[PDB]
């Protein structure tokens, strides 16, 4: 099935709602949530719009697909 | 029911694989298929993996989701 994570040409990460954050700290090198959907909804405080994003542990996260209410994909990109 | 395109802060856009190709064209001033999802099967001539990209009428396209087998959305860029 879906890969959970995937690395685009420029080295950003296209990365699956569902990624515990646990996970997501120890590819990064980097409560009320375990996963990288939960840690956005608690963030937004609401189901964010795609192309919203926030800054989290020297990493820009960005909401880059919605399947209805889910939090289907994400972009991560390393701040600058 | 979601947004079919949204456009990021740098004002590439995020597309949804079931846009039509007519609509596509109008959207960026630019078969056997009709859609954006369509037009990507058509040319990898396989179901692309996420990261993967083609150029096309001076945009860049490239797969950020898929759904199992369907191409759920695509990032477009202009290329530069
Ligand atoms: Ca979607
Ligand atoms: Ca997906
Ligand atoms: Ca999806």
């Amino acid at each position: 099935e879906d890969a959970l994570m995937v690395t685009r040409e420029d080295g950003s990460f296209l990365i699956d709602g569902t990624l515990p954050i646990e996970e997501l700290r120890e590819v990064l090198g980097a409560n009320n949530y375990h996963t990288l959907a939960g840690m956005c909804i608690s963030y937004f405080g609401r189901i964010p719009h795609v192309g919203e994003y926030f800054d989290w542990a020297g990493w820009r996260i960005e909401i880059v697909d919605l399947d209805g209410a889910r939090i289907d994909k994400l972009l991560l990109q390393r701040l600058n």
